[PDB]
């Protein structure tokens, strides 16, 4: 298989990948800590939907 980049849609960035959630609409990467406003930790359930999807 092949790896995707996972580049968080808000900074760029790729790193704290702990700390990264992807949306399981739209498939991109969120650091929790860019979201607006921030998550404040990585929730331990596996499901999550980004500002845009989620509405
Ligand atoms: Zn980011
Ligand atoms: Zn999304």
């Amino acid at each position: 298989g092949h790896m995707r980049v996972c580049a968080c849609h808000l900074c760029g960035g790729r790193q704290d990948p702990d700390k990264q959630l992807m949306c399981d609409e739209c498939d991109m990467a969120f650091h929790i800590y860019c979201l607006d406003p921030p998550l404040s930790s990585v929730p331990s359930e596996d499901e999550w939907y980004c500002p845009e999807c989620r509405n």
